[PDB]
């Protein structure tokens, strides 16, 4: 049921945390932040050429946050993958060894101050991030494999509640064809070999028998099916990793408590969305949309529903009416209750987002940062 002795299961849409010897169950909240890097070719957390990793931690946490998400892709996970670009005058602790190291001692740094971790597959390639969880030279058995080989090493470390079994599933061509052209993932199409819906069962299942204890976390795709996308306005206009619209018609076959929806929402700064413009309703049109898009995947559904990642910059990096939305977003996400988040990202450097700091890997943005705690409160 656990090797750890700590079972992470899902009992109306909150998350519990049950120490299966003393029997405690605790109700638990993931107030969190993305930690990227070691999706890369550095294959490390970024922002350790100008500092040190626990103070990245410390000065995470003393920020208020109990969990960090940690992209990787396939050559971090195997061992003799070495990283990159790091300044060891300020960081002397680790000593020859694989960004699976770096990375299994980021994971027990994060616990002794009781942080979570989440174990995101965010990429095949430490390049970009492909529509699907298998490519020409990379098949579905090679994605599962290696899902089952991380589900082992990282399955003992009690603080990690699960995998984000693909990061962002997407298009990358248009509707109609994107449906039916078999370059990118859907969602209720039919063939399950494109169908996220399907796939997500083999491979959650998969994981689950090697960590039972552990949760299943299930981002939404881009597109799912013509009727569901149709079926809405900005229906055609969500996110990667962001429609979760098609849940209620194909809900994912695995165990309701150790499922959990984990869709992405961004603002002006990663892209530049129609429904941004006032012409259209910014920002008051925001609630109903993100609502269709994966809202009511909790409020109607009663699914556990955790925001994988979304950030930017209330700011100047670029974009100012970005501050409108994050304000309003996370006023949202208070008056309906959605308090399990991961904030991307920690990482100053996401051109298009930022980290919640700032490029000297030193200071946090005030603002951007004042309206965030307001949801952990
Ligand atoms: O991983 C480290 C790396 O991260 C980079 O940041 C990534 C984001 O993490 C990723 O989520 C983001 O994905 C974007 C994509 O870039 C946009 O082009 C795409 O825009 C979509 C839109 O979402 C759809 O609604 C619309 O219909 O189509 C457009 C595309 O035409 O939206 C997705 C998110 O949903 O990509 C970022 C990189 O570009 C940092 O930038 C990098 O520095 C870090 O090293």
């Amino acid at each position: 049921q656990t090797p750890t002795g700590i079972y992470y299961e899902v009992r109306g849409d909150t998350i519990y945390m049950i120490n299966v010897t003393s029997g405690e169950e605790t109700p638990i909240h993931l107030f969190g932040v993305n930690w990227f890097g070691f999706e890369t070719p550095n294959h490390v957390v970024h922002g350790l050429w100008k500092r040190n990793w626990e103070d990245m931690l410390l000065q995470i946490k003393s920020l208020g946050f109990n969990a960090i998400r940690l992209p990787f892709c396939t050559e971090s996970v195997k061992p003799g993958t070495q990283p990159i670009g790091i300044d060891y005058s300020k960081n002397p602790d680790l000593r020859g060894l694989d960004s699976l190291q770096i990375m299994e001692k980021i994971i027990k740094k994060a616990g002794d101050l009781g942080i979570f971790v989440l174990l995101d597959y965010h990429r095949i390639g430490c390049t970009h991030i492909e529509p699907l969880w298998y490519t020409e030279d990379f098949s579905e058995e090679d994605f599962i494999n290696t899902w089952i080989e991380v589900a082992k090493r990282f399955g003992k470390y009690w603080n990690v509640i699960g995998a984000d079994l693909k990061n962002e599933p997407h298009s990358v061509t248009s509707p109609p064809a994107a449906y039916t052209d078999g370059t990118g993932a859907t969602w209720g199409m039919g063939n399950p070999a494109t169908d996220w819906n399907l796939a997500a069962e083999r491979i959650g299942k998969a994981i689950l028998k090697v960590a039972p204890h552990w949760l299943i976390f299930v981002e939404g795709t881009q597109f799912t099916n013509p009727k569901t996308d149709s079926s809405y306005k900005w229906g055609y206009n969500a996110w990667w990793g962001g429609n979760l619209m098609a849940v209620k018609d194909y809900p994912v076959n695995l165990p309701r408590n150790k499922l959990v929806y984990s869709p992405h929402v961004y603002g002006p700064d990663v892209y530049n969305q129609p429904y941004f413009g006032p012409a259209k309703g910014f920002p008051d049109n925001l609630p109903d949309i993100w609502y269709h898009h994966f809202g009511y995947v909790k409020l109607e559904l009663g699914y556990s529903v955790v925001i994988g990642a979304f950030g930017g910059k209330y700011g100047h990096g670029g974009d100012p009416r970005d501050v409108i939305w994050q304000n309003k977003l996370v006023d949202w996400m208070i008056e309906n209750k959605f308090c399990d988040f991961f904030y991307w990202s920690w990482n100053p450097d996401s051109g298009d987002t930022g980290g919640i700091l700032q490029d000297d890997w030193t200071t946090i943005w005030e603002d951007k940062y004042n309206n965030l705690k307001r949801l952990m409160d």
